[PDB]
């Protein structure tokens, strides 16, 4: 057996590598999405540099569930990585819904992982997510409902205005 | 008695810490203002932080008082804070309507207390007011009203693209 | 409903808007024991300052408990804050044991608010008061034990002396 | 029609989609070796680092193309991302010739896709893989084959000697 | 009674001493580690170093559980410190696993103490031991795997160089 | 036999591990007056500095024998530690009159060691003890007894005013 596993359930070790691909997902997600802005024929910069920022961040909690899979004496375990749901992501506001699901999906995994440490006394894995997870996706589905909530605002009846102001104004670009 | 009081009437103590009250009110309501903008649901950063810095400020000048209050050999006294007079805040416009009615309510204070001071013959007192306060309490109003008519310029008919312009435009935030 | 809002309970909800409350009380609290010792006839520079660092950092408490609540979609409610429980304070004693009544009742309103999110399945909440409130008022009311050990050998036969020398020695002051 | 695409082909549109998902694939993969390498008992740092090096560096060839389809005028497309072939890797060599085989996979690749824009009378295509992709590979496959003698000269009938030492003294860690 | 306690079980109490008792323990086996290596005709000076630090770093846990249990109002209470369970440590390897025994005991030791913690309600015990153990141990633990697994690879029929190499090559000396 | 061992008797060799055996117990015995000046119910921050400081100082003594026996080539053995010869250390004075007690048994352990030394004509020995331990041990022991007329002058009839002021105004303390 491992020389260094204690105290580590199969079970979380399963759900780690579980959540491993739903971040990863997440990023592809992200990605998409970002290329998605870049689009000559969508061409809203700060949309698309604040999905590709997403992809990024959700690829480094990917990487650091991987980090603690080893460091706790598992067996990191890829699976194939679903496409994200859409090939085209309609307007800013379509696509800040879709990433506030993403992110509330992302979340319930993460509660749910969280539970299973607390029942199987864990410590070390609920403090892991605790530390580098929970707080950190409260802060981003903050980020994005303020985000909503602007573009929500700014549809009125001229929305082509409204979402070129949103992304030169509230979103960072060159 | 005390040792240092001089010059100094009951009533004017007594409409000191009536007035500090006044202060800690104003401060509580502008807590309250601020965190109403800094909901997910509303989302104007820029007007959240104003508010947050007229909460400070507001209570700066309690502290002013208090630290008057000791200076005179009066004694400070601190009474129920009543909670502001909304939960929720409506509009930027509304809100800037609220908090210019609050500061008319300070400023007739300020000038009803340098009023019973100048009765009083107390013209320590009276110079305080004017020193730290009635210039500071105008310049306050005038602003207030400047961002008022920018507010009511901006509702025409589009009116959540005009509350996310002046909060982008004319409102300090990140 | 919340746009953002997600494993967090409205006995949460209501339990963080109490102990919002009860900061703001405390703040209070301290506000006016700076006063006192502000006042010519007790004129205990140190002492003051002490209590007033702490008015300001249970306002700090209560802003970072009301940013949570709205980084979670609950809703801040304000209610009348309550004056404090004495006018005057008495000795240097009597005030650092006031104090430390005041925090002991502030710690189990956390170990409290603590329990009913363990109880709630709410880790956000319970990893925020651990990372952010439990040790700060731990580490508060050790030292608080360790001031009034401090002053309370120094009554002796000679209070006046020892509380002088106390606020001297131990207090930070100009 | 797109206003901006001119002699960019639909075949060479769909390569470059596949291309990004074979670039992609190849950044799994790369993942997966990294976190093997960081096993308790595998535990080779170097191995770890060159291999998540290349992780990233198949990503930002993946960045490239989507760049570049997007400057095309030419519509990214994701499809669902394969896992890598093993789960476990086997001694450094074996990794090294597995990622060997990867790497002629990708070049020959990138030779299709060049021989394709050829023959559609393509040369910003034909350009921008000379330019970005194709001494990069060669560079990468040179690398790795001398590698592989290196650990080929090293296993003798001393092997885990000869791993260590290559870890240590050819590939960079801490 | 203790003036500054509250939510603090005299088991956690008894538990704590217990646990300085064992990570006092845990610093003298790796002081008579250190020496060992330092032996003339031993002479594994990066062996030593290693050991020598993680006495310190024991030694510096004992510390912390002493600061907690006095700002808890516990009483410190010390017992009489075993001495390490050998006098020559053998190889490289066999110290190697020596420690890591060892260390798995102190994790199991945090562990139940976080269980008992968890069972009483304490949640600052909880998140003290989270915050400044819980972590350090398992990254320790996975450090000394990654050892272990390097020490094994290079004993294959030539001990003494692999011993050697280890040492030059992985561990840190002038 | 040992390679380079000269000169070395097993008399010394042995009363050089009973010595480290001694400063390691004195350490322990300083550890724990520390803490216990930590306390709460204590709260003297200079005093538990003082003995925090004398831990390390006797700790770094056994750390140089060791050192010694090993660049000797004498066998560094280990003892079970005895706990401090109380739990409760009564005032500043009376911790100052237990710790020159414990400071002369280690001068009388040295003194005899050095008289092994000379009758055993090991000048190597008698130099490092000269070298290293007499004149700390006496430079110490004079600090200390210096500390003891000071705070017996401060007796008198006011005995916690007197304690508080040593720990004020000679002890050092942030
Ligand atoms: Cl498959
Ligand atoms: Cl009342
Ligand atoms: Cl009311
Ligand atoms: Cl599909
Ligand atoms: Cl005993
Ligand atoms: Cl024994």
């Amino acid at each position: 057996s491992s020389q260094i596993r204690q105290n580590y359930s199969t079970e979380v070790e399963a759900a780690v590598n579980r959540l491993v691909n739903l971040y990863l997902r997440a990023s592809y997600t992200y990605l998409s999405l970002g290329f998605y802005f870049d689009r000559d024929d969508v061409a809203l910069e700060g949309v698309c540099h604040f999905f590709r920022f997403l992809a990024f961040f959700k690829l480094f909690g990917a990487f650091r569930l991987l980090k603690m899979q080893n460091q706790r004496g598992g067996r990191a375990l890829f699976q194939d990585l679903q496409k994200p749901s859409q090939d085209e992501w309609g307007t800013t506001l379509d696509a800040m819904k879709a990433a506030i699901v993403l992110e509330k999906s992302l979340n319930q995994a993460l509660l749910d992982l969280h539970a299973l440490g607390s029942a199987q006394a864990d410590p070390h894995l609920c403090d892991f997510l605790e530390s580098h997870f929970l707080d950190e996706e409260v802060k981003l589905i903050k980020k994005m409902g303020d985000h909503l909530t602007n573009i929500q605002r700014l549809v009125g009846s001229q929305a082509g205005l409204g979402e070129y102001l949103f992304e030169r104004l509230t979103l960072k670009h060159d």
